[PDB]
């Protein structure tokens, strides 16, 4: 208990201690500040911030240690920000940040199970949908999850993996690190302690007989060159990449030394995501649109933020994706193939496929969230 061990290493069990105090309250983030004349932990339950304990200011530079070696973090570091991942089940990220008195620090908490959906609850619109379903059922070819942090591509692959995992097929991955198991799924962690990493873990699933295989990430031409060839040699690969557009991702491809060629016959597909807000139903007030919000579409009614006690921070509850599935055809190939360019590649992709501020903008229009917040992440 917490607040009995705070009357009285034992850091170590105070922190375990708040860290179980904070879920058993259904708290959303711990905060532990330096004052000049005392320290303070603050703990968001609902919303609501409040202090929970004010011990001396002397334990703060222990505090800061305790939950940076937890997180693997540098405790020799002091002048910069840092953030690091504790699973403890949740997910509980850690950032400190330099401060007139030492370093602050918060910790974040999240619902591990929230964050597994399938692959009809992340958002997409019945197009997309469909396209998305029938691309992941295809023998070979490299399927590509982009977007920048925080798009959730980690989500959908696992959505889009359950959506194959039978029995007939042999689904293997590698991650780093595993996110959570799925059963029926080899998962296999990238581990430096042995030099396994996606490259060398890559290669060894090529030798168990995958028909579909997960990349957590390509981050080097040689993951790269390995996934290439996977998928041109009978296996479906899905993986991500960090870039900003659909089309960006062949632009990655290539400046990392893929093959114009290889890239144009082995990939099939690049679903670019993004994660926007759904507003909160309760205070989400509806609004009509002026003449200058309309030219970005009788009276058009859209819906704005506000906030309430279901919401906290903003009138929005939960999230949801926009996406833009970009589908290759044999002229994009040679268009990849040429490397003709980002703005000819899209202006072949835009008469069959809209961009991800449509399908955001089309939410906007159902009333799914705000113009703000579609136009934000543009
Ligand atoms: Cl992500
Ligand atoms: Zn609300």
């Amino acid at each position: 208990d917490f607040f009995s061990l705070a009357e009285e290493a034992p850091i170590i069990k105070l922190i375990n201690a708040m860290l179980g105090e904070a879920i058993k309250e259904g708290a959303s983030d711990i905060h532990i500040e330096t004052f000049e004349k005392t320290l303070s932990i603050r703990f968001r339950v609902d919303g609501v911030l409040r202090e929970v304990l004010a011990p001396s200011r002397k334990l703060s530079s222990l505090l800061v240690s305790r939950v940076k070696v937890m997180a693997k973090l540098d405790i020799a570091e002091k002048r910069v920000p840092q953030d690091g991942r504790i699973s403890l089940a949740v997910d509980v990220r850690v950032s400190t940040m330099p401060s007139s008195h030492g370093e602050r620090v918060v910790m974040r908490l999240l619902d591990k199970n929230a964050t597994r959906l399938d692959l009809h609850s992340l958002g997409m619109t019945a197009h997309n949908h469909d396209n998305f379903r029938r691309l992941i059922k295809r023998p070979h070819g490299i399927i590509l999850v982009t977007g920048p942090t925080g798009s959730g591509k980690s989500t959908t692959l696992y959505a889009g993996l359950q959506e194959l995992n039978s029995s007939e097929r042999n689904i293997l991955t590698v991650e780093d690190p595993i996110e959570f198991d799925i059963d029926g799924i080899g998962q296999t962690q990238v581990n430096p302690r042995v030099d396994m990493t996606f490259a060398r873990g890559l290669r060894a699933i090529l030798r168990q007989d995958p028909d579909v295989v997960m990349v957590g990430e390509i981050r080097d031409l040689e993951t790269a060159q390995i996934a290439v060839q996977a998928s041109l040699t009978g296996h479906l690969v899905m993986s991500t990449l960090h870039t900003n557009t659909a089309v960006g991702a062949v632009t990655r491809l290539r400046d990392m030394g893929i093959e114009p060629f290889l890239i144009s016959s082995s990939l099939l597909g690049v679903l670019a995501q993004r994660l926007v807000r759904t507003l909160c139903p309760d205070c989400k007030e509806p609004y009509e649109a002026d003449k200058e919000q309309r030219k970005l579409f009788e009276p058009l009614i859209l819906y704005r933020a506000t906030g309430c006690p279901k919401c906290n921070h903003k009138g929005y509850r939960g999230r949801t994706g926009i996406h833009e599935l970009l589908l290759v055809d044999d002229a994009l190939q040679e268009l990849i193939h040429s490397e003709a360019g980002e703005q000819a590649m899209e202006k072949h992709i835009r008469a069959t496929t809209p961009s991800i501020r449509d399908d955001g903008l089309d939410k906007v229009r159902q009333g799914i969230t705000s113009l703000e917040e579609v136009m934000r992440g543009s």
